[PDB]
């Protein structure tokens, strides 16, 4: 968790200063950012190590040390420019003099040039995957650095040319860095797809650890354009992640649920929801003497409640084997599960081993009544000791605080997969990022992004579909003309605040988007074609365009409709965003 936390930390801290940040937070963000990612050789070594271990492969020592040498040089330029920028922020409008301007212009240029020059040593042929966490971390520091040209460049006495040359380069690299990072993420994801359990696990560990350090980072790049995003931005990541399965033995000797039997039943892409109920089913594992025997979690139902605007609960299929003991229900309404800690047990038999999950204790937190607690599944017979802590796989954003304020992720789903040869049950849990906001609240001071996945309702046969890898979530796909998604929205104020809508989409034809509040259309405009038929979605495939007329939140249920589709045609809708307007 050294590395995984550093990545969870940085997403958290960057969500604080995304869009146009206050020079207040921007500076403390930097002082904390250097302590995390740029403090030494040390993290950068562990970032290489991490993917080496995720891939059972190794980086040639010649290229490992080339990269490390660049990185010490960058660190020096970065430390130096942050020392400078902290003085610029402190000192007043009338100690800015021609010489303190020029000093900071040359440290910035020397940070920014040294980065361009250095990135190819994290992308060296044949080792692109193994460098991917390193690349993405530096990539981010380059883009996050580049935006202070747009904030302070006038202040620093850059002429208009130099500023606009920086901005153009920031746009191009946001794109190169995004499409590189996705491409190799997927290369190395596909090397890992096997057919055994023992391989599903690693494929998945690659998928979690890549998501936490690479994909969630790149989702924030388009928000460093602090002229498209000239206020602070309020935002969230919708992607789910799967913690390693809960077994009581490191090697199952071939009775693992197979690759195709895990991967095809984990949740397909779907509208966002919240963990509402788990129901534990419980069987008895006989021990080969009676004294080494235990009860264990054989299966379950999960009930989730959908995103705000609909209370009708989605109770699942049954997963696993039905209970011989009594059932246990844990109702989770109004609660956020921030942790799960689990006990296993096992029983050696003269030519067989049986294992199961005997106890699971969930830390939850209630922010209506700001109060933490715990709720638990015990089997009631021979629990053994904890062999599994969601903390090790999903660390805290902030260690300063106690876990119920600092947690990174909360528990959204639970599936029980069955081992081959009726030997046992494997739990697999599913997690969502804390950044999500159940209320779908539209800030009056910040630009506010709503992923269409927080709809509670699709119509006209729109579907939820696998995200292109960089949106930090999944997307909605419209193939018919008409409605497509209703999303419930909560004004943060009760005066007549006015907004501009702005929609992030990809289209095969020219189309007409239409927004409506409690049934009443308010915006209607024309939008360009961004792709051709069957193209596969890269950064440039998408597009972010304004509706003309401004409006107020006269209601809650906002509806997105579309028209101008032929046969063949397709519209992907990532996000919708509101920008307050005087």
């Amino acid at each position: 968790k050294d590395v995984i936390q550093k990545g969870i930390s940085v997403v958290g801290d960057l969500l604080g200063v995304v869009g146009f940040p206050f020079g207040g937070a921007l500076v403390s963000f930097y002082t904390n950012f250097l302590n995390t990612i740029w403090p030494s050789e040390d993290p950068w070594k562990a970032f290489m190590e991490q993917v080496e271990a995720l891939m059972d492969q190794k980086i040639a020592d010649y290229a490992k040390n080339k990269a490390l040498a660049e990185l010490q040089g960058l660190q020096n330029n970065v430390e130096d420019y942050v020392s400078a920028l902290s003085s610029w922020q402190k000192n007043p409008v009338s100690s800015r003099n021609p010489h303190s301007q020029g000093r900071i212009r040359e440290l910035f240029s020397q940070a920014e040039s040294h980065f361009r020059n250095s990135m190819p040593s994290f992308a060296i042929s044949g080792y692109e995957v193994l460098f991917l966490t390193t690349y993405a971390q530096a990539a981010n520091t380059h883009l996050f650095l580049l935006k202070d040209a747009q904030i302070y460049g006038e202040e620093w006495g850059y002429e208009k040319e130099d500023i606009a040359e920086f901005y153009k380069r920031q746009l191009k690299l946001t794109q190169e860095y995004t499409d590189h990072c996705v491409k190799w993420y997927n290369v190395g994801l596909d090397k890992l797809r096997g057919s055994s359990y023992e391989s599903w696990v690693n494929f998945n560990r690659y998928r979690r650890e890549m998501t936490l350090t690479v994909l969630d980072l790149i989702a924030l790049f388009p928000l460093y354009d602090v002229r498209l995003y000239p206020k602070e931005v309020k935002t969230e990541l919708t992607r789910d992640v799967l913690t390693d399965p809960i077994v009581g033995v490191n090697n199952l000797r071939g009775y693992g649920t197979t690759f195709s039997n895990i991967e095809n039943y984990i949740r397909k892409p779907h509208l966002f929801d919240y963990l509402h109920r788990i129901q534990f089913h419980t069987r008895f594992q006989p021990g080969y003497y009676g004294n080494d025997s235990f009860n264990y979690w054989s299966g379950n139902y999960v009930s989730t409640r959908p995103s705000i605007g609909s209370n009708d609960i989605i109770t699942s299929p049954f997963y696993g084997n039905k209970s011989s003991e009594p059932v246990q229900n844990l109702e989770f309404n109004g609660e956020k599960v921030y942790r799960a800690v689990a006990n296993t047990n096992l029983a050696v038999w003269p030519s067989a081993v049986y294992s199961g999950v005997t106890k699971v204790e969930f830390s939850q937190y209630n922010d209506q009544t700001d109060e933490a607690s715990t709720q638990t599944y015990d089997s009631k017979r021979n629990v053994g000791a904890v062999s599994w802590d969601s903390i090790d796989q999903l660390p805290p954003e902030t260690t300063d605080e106690p876990l119920e304020k600092g947690y990174s992720h909360q528990l959204n789903y639970v599936m029980c997969f069955l081992m081959q040869g009726s030997r046992g049950t494997i739990p697999v849990l599913t997690w969502t990022h804390k950044s999500v906001d159940f209320f779908n609240m539209i800030d009056s001071k910040k630009i506010t992004q709503l992923p269409l996945v927080k709809a509670y309702k699709l119509q006209s046969g729109a579907s939820v579909v696998a995200g292109p890898r960089f949106t930090g979530g999944d997307i909605i796909q419209c193939t018919e003309n008409g409605s497509a998604a209703t999303i419930y929205v909560t004004p943060d104020v009760s005066y007549s605040q006015k907004y501009r809508a702005r929609i992030h989409y990809a289209s095969t034809s020219q189309i007409t988007f239409t927004l409506s509040l409690d049934g009443a259309p308010f915006n209607q405009y024309y939008f360009d074609k961004t792709i051709n038929k069957g193209d596969t979605l890269t950064y440039n495939s998408f597009n972010l365009a304004s509706f003309s007329t401004p409006f107020e939140l006269s209601g809650n249920n906002l509806q997105i409709g579309v028209t101008g589709l032929s046969a063949g045609d397709k519209v992907y809708i990532d996000k919708i965003e509101f920008i307050p307007v005087n």
